[PDB]
């Protein structure tokens, strides 16, 4: 009982071969033993970040502002934060990734009772929260007076300069609290069983130290797969240039909790480059670099040697890119994510396949060929949370998509353009999206017969996987054809 | 979390099941006949053997193929 | 000193291979010592009929009629007159053919001095002209009692109904003759020294034998190429089928004068199509027969066994063509061209390239590649010499091109269609068309450095000519590309 040897390996599909791309090639199905739900996800994303999902979103200003890392840590991938924009203004979205869910809330708004409701009201305004504990400085570390969330100051009609903070407070008597040194879990006990919505952490000498609020628990139940810090907060990624003026971005993104670094390059095997790592790695030693737009194993090299904790994968492929047609430069994408990953895995780094990914099965194909992550520009472009307003054209409902060496994103948002600025019409939310890519991705592995990522890659290196490649009447025969009109449905 | 396999569409009218699979059955019996294979029996047969014979072909003999150099042209099938 | 070899020969281009259409490759270019207008297009059609071009007309329905065939042989080509019409129907459009130009008309129209202004009139609205010998018994082998011609009865008006011709002619006494035995070089002679319009020949008994006309010298000068048998009447060809009442058809084709039966088939290599091929050259031992479209050696050798004296090479190529997709059954045509005329060579065959001829350069491909003439469908559809009527959709003149397989051909004008009855834009007339095609095929022998066909096929054959393998985007580089409208103003 015996049966032959049926397809080629990554080995083989990549040797006998120019550069092939996602759409050149299937991957073939293997032995269903599992349910697709039970397939993992966990993904490295640098030498010490791991995400529940592998999928992140791309530093470009039509695609990550912090509603869209927000929304894709709460998934269980993360996003990067475009740099198109002021340092201040970039640090002010790490900032609002950072704070959306918190354990211990070190840095809350405090108010002194001689401040106002008007005072409560404009710090509504300011940061999107009404509980504002009580100190009698009105700075953090002072002693504890009481605590005015919404309850306290809604429904009072008008009197909000006139009313000082000292009449409309939960007093110091009356509030639940827990004594510093208490661990979170042991936080959220007892903010658990006091049906209260803040708990307020205080020392011995009855001062501030920090605060916890129900609503993050609920964050918790409401996200299972969502990618956290130690502390509980989100991880979010930011972008840098390798320019001089890219150290004080770096100086106030790190200042703003910023987790991991990517810099952002057409061609990371530079000089330049090289000298932005060794520098990040000297002056923050703990900051994660994601380094280098690389497509070959002799680019990876020179950033492994200088040290990145990851690599972004991809040149000349990507939606909205037209380095090939000005610089002549890069490769097929299926190509050189094998290429890269195969030597990047030998030195422990991670690799992301960015840019060209259309469809959840480019995804697959991606962690497929050796990717540990997949990082999506225009497949999320004109979502809900993607930077900018919708509008209508040709009746259709679109959202910009530009990319970040489009001539109108180089006016600070010879000159060369790299990129031309597009449409998209819109997907909806994140929430529901990637939930849909995450399911198909399952699905993928599932009729493949891995249980997980980390088995998918290792039946790749090992040969169990099989691939065959396309013609072209192939694509087209994989593709819907011979309908009149169609309807697709995604989800 | 819910995952399409498929669309959905629309395709044009063909007519009765009753026409459309004798012109089927006709064709399939032509090509048989210009490949000289009596039955699909034997067509199968002449394949393992490798008495049949294959051509590959370009993208541009799959247009040489096909309807081409026309301004406009009647599909009129049986 | 020394040069590097560069291309392939045709036998390295079809070897390693996949089947080439035309448009997967390119000649190299050669060296240029000659002139285009001096390239040599003589080219065998059969082993025994030798045309001055190497240009064939399709046996279709939407192509070749009389006027088609007529204007092909002109130009020093031949047309297959098609055989979707009645037996009659077709020996009368090769008898209008072999009677468009004489040497010796030897069966004259003929009347009788008691015939009159009207039968004269009538008999010039049946024939299409009014020089006509009076007998005295108005047949052939008679006493010359007279000519008539149209300036006898020029403006005679309404004296048509009794005026008889005795009063009309030209008396056999006035009369400029030659006698019967003169050569038709001595005709002529004696014709254009008596600056008259027709010349009868008679015996020493005074009958006439036959007669000669002026207008026949003037289309020998208006046409140098004209393809003519030994009596100086154009060639034509006909289709016939295989089945036992094309027989029939055959016997009036064969007394109407055709020089040359095609077996009109999708597929050749038939029992009935070697029947048909036997039974021809039992019956007409004089007649040259064309059988097979055959795209393999294998199909060829049972149809030069049967004794044909030229093959058709094509099968599901062909613009109007769905033989391919109906019956799964074919080849691509460079490759068939090639493996068909490279096999009929060493037997003596010549081979006609039939079908998915759409420019002037494939024209060239086909000779290049073995092919000692070309037939053309679509290419000469549209013409006005083409049979039918022109219309207007698009804001287009179009005129109706069909296919002998499409549904519309076979009701006499389950079944399975192989055809698709489509339309094609006017090209003006053969006459024109036709020495644009012969021009551009003299430039690209030149371009290649042959001074003729045969040379052409010699240095193919030797692999001193060489050939390029074209990607698909080659075939976009190849074509016009990159504007925004063109007009493609051939000749
Ligand atoms: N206050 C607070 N407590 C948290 C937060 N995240 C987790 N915790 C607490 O720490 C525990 C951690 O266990 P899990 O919930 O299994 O792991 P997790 O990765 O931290 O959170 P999930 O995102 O739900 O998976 C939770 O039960 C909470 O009590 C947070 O943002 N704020
Ligand atoms: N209150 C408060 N929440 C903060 C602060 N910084 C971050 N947050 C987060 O914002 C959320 C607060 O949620 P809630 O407790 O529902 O908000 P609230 O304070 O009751 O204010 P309202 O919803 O406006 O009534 C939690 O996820 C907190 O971790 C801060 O300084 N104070
Ligand atoms: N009456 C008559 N004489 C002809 C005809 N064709 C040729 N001739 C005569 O034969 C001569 C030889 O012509 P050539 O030019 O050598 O060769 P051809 O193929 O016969 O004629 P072309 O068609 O002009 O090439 C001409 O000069 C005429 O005198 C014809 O159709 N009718
Ligand atoms: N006259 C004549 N010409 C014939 C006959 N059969 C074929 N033809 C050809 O038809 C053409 C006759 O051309 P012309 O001599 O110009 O015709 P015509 O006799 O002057 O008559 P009209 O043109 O009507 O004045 C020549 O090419 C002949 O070879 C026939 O029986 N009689
Ligand atoms: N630790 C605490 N101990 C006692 N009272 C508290 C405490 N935290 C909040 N309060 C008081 O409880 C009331 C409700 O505040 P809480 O944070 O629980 O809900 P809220 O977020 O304001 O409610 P809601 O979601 O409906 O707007 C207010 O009067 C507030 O001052
Ligand atoms: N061989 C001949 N000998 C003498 N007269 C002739 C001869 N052939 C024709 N004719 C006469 O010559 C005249 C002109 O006839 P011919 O054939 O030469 O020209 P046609 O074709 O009738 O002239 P056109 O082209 O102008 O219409 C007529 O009267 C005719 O009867
Ligand atoms: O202007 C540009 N030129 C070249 N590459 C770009 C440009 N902007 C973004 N990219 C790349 O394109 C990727 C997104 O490609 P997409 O997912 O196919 O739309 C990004 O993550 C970048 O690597
Ligand atoms: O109905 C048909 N089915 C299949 N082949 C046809 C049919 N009618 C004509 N042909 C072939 O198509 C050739 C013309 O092709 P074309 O020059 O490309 O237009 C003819 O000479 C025939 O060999």
């Amino acid at each position: 009982g015996y049966v032959p040897e049926d397809g080629l390996t990554a080995q083989q599909l990549f040797a006998s071969a120019d550069g092939l791309t996602y759409n050149d090639f299937l991957i073939l199905p293997g032995f269903i033993d599992f349910i697709a739900d039970e397939v993992d996800l966990t993904s490295a994303l640098t030498r010490k970040i791991t995400l529940k999902t592998p999928l992140i979103s791309s530093p470009m200003d039509t695609v990550t502002e912090a509603d869209m890392a927000i929304a894709m840590a709460l998934m269980g991938g993360i996003g990067f934060i475009h740099h198109n924009c002021t340092p201040e203004f970039q640090a002010n979205e790490v900032r609002k990734v950072k704070k959306f869910e918190q354990g211990f809330i070190t840095d809350p708004v405090v108010l002194s009772p001689s401040h106002t409701v008007g005072d409560v009201l404009e710090a509504k305004m300011r940061h999107g929260f009404s509980g504002i504990p009580i100190t009698e400085t009105g700075t953090m570390g002072s002693k504890l007076v009481g605590i005015v969330t919404s309850r306290d100051i809604d429904f009072l009609a008008e009197k909000d300069h006139t009313t000082l903070l000292s009449e409309v407070m939960t007093p110091r008597i009356e509030l639940v609290v827990a004594p510093a040194g208490v661990t979170l879990k042991e936080a959220n006990e007892i903010l658990q069983r006091s049906k209260k919505g803040k708990l307020p952490i205080v020392n011995d000498c009855d001062e501030l130290v920090a605060i916890i609020a129900r609503t993050d628990l609920k964050k918790n139940r409401d996200y299972p797969l969502a990618s956290k810090d130690s502390q509980k907060q989100l991880l979010c990624g930011a972008a840098v240039g390798t320019r001089e003026d890219d150290k004080y971005r770096l100086d106030l993104l790190t200042q703003a909790g910023v987790d991991v670094i990517v810099l952002d390059s057409s061609q990371g095997n530079s000089v330049y480059q090289i000298a932005m790592v060794h520098y990040i790695k000297q002056k923050y030693p703990h900051l994660q670099v994601i380094g280098g737009n690389v497509v070959t194993a002799a680019q990876a090299k020179n950033l492994i040697d200088a040290g990145v904790d990851g690599l972004r994968v991809g040149m000349g492929c990507g939606s909205i890119c037209i380095t090939q047609e000005v610089m002549a430069c890069g490769r097929p994408q299926g190509t050189a994510v094998y290429k890269v990953a195969e030597y990047a895995r030998r030195f422990g780094v991670p690799i992301i396949a960015d840019g060209g990914i259309q469809t959840v099965g480019h995804v697959v194909k991606a962690l497929a060929l050796g990717a540990s992550t997949v990082m999506m520009g225009s497949l999320l472009a004109a979502t809900t949370e993607a930077p900018g307003e919708y509008f209508f054209s040709d009746g259709v409902r679109l959202k910009k998509y530009r990319g970040m060496g489009s001539l109108d994103a180089m006016e600070k948002s010879v000159k060369i353009a790299q990129g031309v600025s597009g449409s998209i019409q819109d997907k909806g939310s994140i929430q529901k999206f990637v939930p849909y890519l995450i399911a198909g991705i399952q699905h993928g592995c599932q009729d493949i017969g891995a249980r997980s990522l980390s088995v998918l890659r290792s039946m790749m290196y090992s040969g169990e996987l099989k691939f065959e490649k396309r013609t072209m009447s192939a694509q087209i025969e994989g593709g819907v054809h011979g309908l009149h009109s169609y309807e697709k449905r995604l989800y």
